[PDB]
C-alpha cells in the first residue's frame, strides 16, 4: 500500500485479528512509546468493515495521534476544538456529538487506554448500541500502575495481573522493552556506572497501596539537602552535550530546591497544577529547546515526550519498574544522530531496568522478585522473595500461583495451587461453603475463655530424641515473657513423617512450594532458618499441660 510494517506492527495486528475472530471482548495490546502505534491502527483501520475511532482523553495525544497517522500519506479526521474512514476524537468532544457517529463501526481503538480512570462510557453506550459487535482494542505504555492496579486480567504468555474487575479481560501482545532496543527500535540507554554522591531512602517505608507519601519524602531529604547542588553539579556538568535533560524530582518542594540549578529562563518545571495554557508556553519551547532543563513532580508526561530527550537524572526512588521503566523510557525515541540516552541514577533504583514486575506491593523493602514453580502446573511465578549471594531462595511471599490455562471446551480458569492456605487462599467462604471465621474474631473467642491460652509468638525452639519408637521433634513456641507451649511431632514412620511434612512444614516453612530436604530430625535443625514462628498460637487445656490447637500465621 502506502507503508511497510516491522515485524514486530504485523504480530500486533495480526493478534489483535485472531483476537476478535474468537472472542468479542475487548483486549489491549501493551506497546513502547517508539513503538509506531499508529502503524497498528493503519493496518486495523485498512482491513475494517465501516468506521474505525481512535479515542483518547487528553486532547494534544488526539491532535499528535492524528498528526502521526496523516503523516503516513493518509486521510482521517479529527474531533476537539479546530466523512472519512477513521477518526480521530477526544472523549469529551466526542461525548457531545454522538450525533455524528450513526454510521457503521467496527473497531474502537482507546489509545493511552489505562486512563479509563480519571462521560467515556456514554460513548461505549451508543457505539454498542448501533454496533452491538463494536470491538475494543486499547493501547497503552504503562499497563500497570502501583496504587491503580492493572489494566488487563489475562496475559496471553498464560499469567493473571488482575481480577474480574479489570476494564479489559485480555492482553493479547505486549512488545518489551528489551527487545525494541536489541533491534535499534529505540535509543540504548547507558547508566553512569557508578555515581560519588546519590540519596539513601532506605530509612523510608511505603504506605498501605505501595506509594511512598508527600510527606515521608520530604523529611528524608532535607536530612541530606547537604547533598543536593553536589548532585545537579554532575547534572549540570554533561548536560550541555545534551540537547534535552528530562528531571524528575521527588515532589514539588523538591522541584524548587531543584528547579535551580540554573536561572534559565526557562529550566522551566511542568507539574500537575498548570494548563494545556501553561502545558503550552512550555510545549513547544522544550520541543524547541529553549529551555533545555525540564524537572517534574511526577506522575507524570503525557506530552513533552520528544524524541531529542537525551539525559534522564532520577531524582526520586522508583517502587515499582513499571514506574521506572515508565520514566527512562520518556527519553529513548528515535532522533537524527542520537546514540544513547543516558540515565544518571540518583535515589536508590536498580540496574533493572527489565526485570519482571511482581504486580504487587513491595513489602519488606529489601525484597526482590523471586520465581518460584508452580508444583501443579510447572509456571514459574514471579513473587517476592529474598535471596542470599548466589541466588538461593530464603523466603517468598506468594500465596497463589498466578498461571491460567483454558480448554476445548473454552472453559478458562486461575491455577487453583495454594502456597499459603487454610483450604483456599485467605478469604470469607470455602468450606472449612461455610462462612469462615476471622483470626482476630478466634483470637477474642480464646482470650474469653480459659481452659485456653492465647500467647503472642517471640519466636521457637526446637528439640528432638528418640525411643523404642524412632525419633520425635519437639517445637516449643514462646513469649516475649517466658510462657512456654509446646507439641511433638514423631517422624519414624512413613504416616508420620508425612503428617509433619503436612502438618508442620507446609505452614512453617519460608519457601513454601520449595520442599525442604531432610532424613532426621538433625536435618531440621540444621535448617531451621528456613522456618518461622506463628504469629500467635491457641493452645486449650486438653491434658492438664497445654497443647497446641491453632497456629496463626502472616497476622
Ligand atoms: N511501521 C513503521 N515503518 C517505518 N517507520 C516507522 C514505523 N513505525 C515507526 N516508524 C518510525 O519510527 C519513529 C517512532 O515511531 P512514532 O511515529 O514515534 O510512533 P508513534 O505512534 O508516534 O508513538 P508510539 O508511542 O511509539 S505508538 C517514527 O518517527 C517513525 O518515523
Ligand atoms: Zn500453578
Amino acid at each position: 500500500m502506502i507503508f511497510t510494517l516491522r515485524p514486530y506492527q504485523q504480530e500486533a495486528v495480526d493478534a489483535t485479528l485472531n483476537h476478535f475472530r474468537r472472542h468479542k471482548t475487548p483486549a489491549v495490546i501493551v506497546l513502547p512509546t517508539g513503538a509506531g502505534k499508529s502503524l497498528v491502527i493503519a493496518e486495523l483501520a485498512r482491513l475494517a468493515r465501516g468506521r474505525v475511532l481512535v479515542l483518547a482523553h487528553v486532547k494534544e495525544l488526539v491532535a499528535q495521534n492524528h498528526a502521526k497517522y496523516q503523516a503516513l500519506g493518509l486521510e482521517a479526521d479529527i474531533f476537539a476544538a479546530g466523512h472519512g474512514k477513521v477518526v480521530f476524537g477526544s472523549v469529551q468532544s466526542v461525548a457531545r456529538n454522538l450525533d455524528a457517529f450513526q454510521g457503521e463501526f467496527s473497531l474502537l481503538i482507546v489509545d493511552e487506554c489505562h486512563r479509563i480512570g480519571d462521560q467515556y462510557q456514554q460513548i461505549l453506550t451508543h457505539l454498542t448500541k448501533v454496533n452491538p459487535h463494536l470491538r475494543l482494542l486499547g493501547l497503552t505504555a504503562t499497563p500497570f500502575r502501583l496504587g491503580k492496579g492493572w489494566i488487563y486480567q489475562f496475559h496471553y504468555h498464560g499469567m493473571v495481573r488482575g481480577d474480574e474487575k479489570a476494564l479489559f479481560r485480555d492482553c493479547i501482545y505486549e512488545l518489551p522493552l528489551r527487545y525494541m532496543i536489541k533491534h535499534g527500535y529505540l535509543t540504548p540507554p547507558e547508566r553512569l556506572d557508578m555515581p560519588v554522591v546519590q540519596y539513601d531512602f532506605s530509612r523510608l517505608q511505603a504506605q498501605s497501596n505501595g506509594l511512598f507519601s508527600e510527606a515521608d519524602l520530604n523529611r528524608e531529604l532535607k536530612k541530606q539537602q547537604r547533598i543536593t547542588p553536589h548532585i545537579i553539579s554532575q547534572i549540570m556538568e554533561f548536560a550541555a552535550t545534551r540537547k534535552g535533560v528530562m528531571i524528575f524530582a521527588a515532589t514539588v518542594e523538591h522541584a524548587k530546591e531543584i528547579v535551580g540549578l540554573l536561572p534559565a529562563e526557562d529550566a522551566a518545571l511542568i507539574t500537575g497544577d498548570t494548563p494545556g495554557a501553561e502545558r503550552d508556553v512550555l510545549i513547544e519551547n522544550f520541543k524547541a529547546q529553549r529551555f533545555r532543563y525540564l524537572v517534574n513532580v511526577a506522575v507524570l508526561t503525557t506530552g513533552f515526550d520528544a524524541p531529542h530527550v537525551d539525559l534522564i537524572a532520577i531524582l526520586r526512588p522508583t517502587e515499582s519498574v513499571s514506574l521506572y521503566q515508565q520514566i527512562v523510557g520518556r527519553g529513548l525515541r528515535l532522533a537524527p544522530g542520537k546514540t544513547d540516552c543516558l540515565i544518571l541514577d540518583y535515589a536508590g533504583n536498580p540496574h533493572d531496568l527489565y526485570a519482571p514486575e511482581v504486580g504487587t506491593p513491595k513489602g519488606k523493602s529489601d525484597n526482590v522478585p523471586v520465581q518460584v514453580f508452580c508444583p501443579a502446573c510447572g509456571f514459574a511465578n514471579t513473587f517476592w522473595g529474598k535471596t542470599t549471594a548466589d541466588g538461593t531462595l530464603i523466603e517468598h511471599f506468594g500465596r497463589r500461583c498466578q498461571g491460567w490455562f483454558e480448554d476445548d471446551d473454552g472453559h478458562r480458569e486461575q491455577c487453583d495451587f495454594r502456597f499459603r492456605f487454610k483450604n483456599c487462599p485467605q478469604c470469607n467462604a470455602e468450606n472449612d461453603d461455610t462462612v469462615l471465621v476471622d483470626p482476630d474474631d478466634m483470637l477474642k473467642a480464646a482470650l474469653r475463655l480459659k481452659d485456653a491460652l492465647v500467647l503472642r509468638c517471640s519466636g521457637m525452639s526446637l528439640q528432638h530424641g528418640h525411643d523404642e519408637k524412632g525419633e520425635w521433634l519437639k517445637i516449643t513456641y514462646y513469649d516475649e515473657d517466658g510462657a512456654d507451649v509446646s507439641e511433638r511431632f514423631r517422624l519414624q514412620t512413613p504416616a508420620q513423617r508425612t503428617a509433619f511434612e503436612q502438618l508442620f512444614i507446609r505452614p512453617h516453612t519460608r519457601t513454601p512450594g520449595i520442599p525442604l530436604r531432610w532424613i532426621t530430625a538433625a536435618d531440621i535443625l540444621a535448617q531451621q532458618a528456613l522456618l518461622r514462628h506463628p504469629d500467635f498460637v491457641v493452645a486449650r487445656m486438653k491434658g492438664q499441660y497445654w497443647q497446641v490447637r491453632e497456629k496463626v500465621f502472616d497476622y
